[PDB]
């Protein structure tokens, strides 16, 4: 049954929360990390959602599974590579990828993720990690792969190790800088160690996406775009809050990285109302389509498609159209981005 059987490309997902049951689950019988549950299929259903959750609920979920992989070096290339597979059964032929080094971090960290103790592994091997694992990813399954990683909200003393980081490990895999955690924290965007982590960025040419708009305000997004210079939004959906904002972004030609079955199910769509989408389609806009989380929302690429193509009036135009522009959104160098479209060309007719 798959809404759009054709080469697709995702730009929103998130590493941590696209591991495997089983793989979460086996890291903690191999190292003692009490989880709550012991088949897969029990955990997928604890560590998983069917109704807008609160956001300390989500959160907790969070909680759960990632002290069995975090602080584990090789559970981390491992969550990376078997990563790349899960997209080729999707039908990807590109990927980026984000996550917080630092949140799977032990060592060199304050402060230490999830509870853990001390380490070990620090943030920049974290990264080294993911390189691996998304590389040889790559070569096995026919996927290409870039990385993100995301700076934290709630912790812009990272911030700027994250965009030097970003510096550190350009190409091999790393594209771009994010922003991502809990939006609502107030004035989070403005927080110096991030407005500075993106004028570092801007500086020394790394791309940037940032989380806005998908559960705050519009003021979000513009502190986004005008003060940490995005050339993506994260969601970006309360953008319409603000018809000028919005008439200038679509002036602007801006990517919306949308997350439609992920956006429901985090209250973020108001379930009554015209999905954003639906107006991103109606407009014309520059978005793209994206799962998130698979992990947490029990998901597959396929399944936000379904959503649309079902619930929405989407039909293969608009799905081919829209990566389309997640292509050209990319945040590849141009000479691949040219290529990653004329596959998307050819294969489109
Ligand atoms: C309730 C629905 C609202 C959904 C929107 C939201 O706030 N998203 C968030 N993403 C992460 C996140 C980001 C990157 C990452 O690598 C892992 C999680 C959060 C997090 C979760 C736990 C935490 O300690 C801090 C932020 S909170
Ligand atoms: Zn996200």
């Amino acid at each position: 049954t798959p809404a759009f059987d054709k080469p697709k490309v995702e730009l929103h997902v998130h590493l941590d929360g696209a591991i495997k049951p089983e793989t979460i689950l086996y890291y903690g019988k191999r190292r003692g990390i009490a989880l709550p549950a012991d088949t897969p299929e029990e955990l997928q259903n604890i560590i998983g959602m069917d109704k807008p959750l609160t956001l300390p609920d989500f959160l907790a979920k969070f909680d759960y599974y990632m002290p069995a992989i975090a602080g584990c070096r090789d559970a981390i290339k491992r969550i990376a590579y078997e990563f790349v597979e899960m997209k080729a059964k999707d039908g990807v032929v590109y990927v980026e990828v984000r996550y917080s080094p630092h949140l799977l971090a032990n060592s060199k960290v304050e402060p230490i993720p999830w509870n853990q103790a001390e380490g070990d592994l620090t943030p920049d091997e974290v990264v080294s990690l993911v390189n691996q694992g998304l590389q040889e990813g790559e070569r096995d399954f026919g996927v290409k792969v870039r990385s993100i990683l995301c700076c934290m909200r709630h912790q812009p003393s990272w911030s700027s190790e994250v965009v030097e980081l970003c510096k550190k490990y350009r190409e091999q895999t790393v594209v771009a800088i994010d922003l991502a955690g809990d939006e609502t924290i107030e004035g989070s965007s403005l927080f110096p160690g991030h407005v500075q982590a993106y004028a570092e960025a801007v500086k020394s040419g790394v791309h940037r996406t940032v989380h806005a708009g998908e559960v705050g305000s519009a003021n979000v997004v513009k502190e986004a775009v005008d003060t940490l210079k995005t050339e993506r939004l994260g969601h970006g959906y309360h953008t319409l809050e603000d018809t000028t904002l919005y008439n200038r972004l679509r002036q602007e030609n801006m990517h919306f990285e949308i997350c439609p079955w992920s956006s429901y199910l985090t209250g973020a769509w108001k379930p009554d109302t015209e999905h954003a989408v639906i107006r991103f389609k109606n407009d014309q806009v520059n978005y793209s389509l994206n799962t998130d989380d698979p992990l947490i929302f029990k998901s597959t690429l396929d399944t936000d498609y379904q959503m649309t193509k079902k619930d929405m009036g989407f039909t293969e135009e608009e799905f081919k159209r829209l990566n389309i522009n997640a292509a050209k959104s990319s945040f590849l160098p141009e000479d691949e981005k040219k290529e990653l479209l004329d596959l998307l060309y050819k294969a489109y007719r």
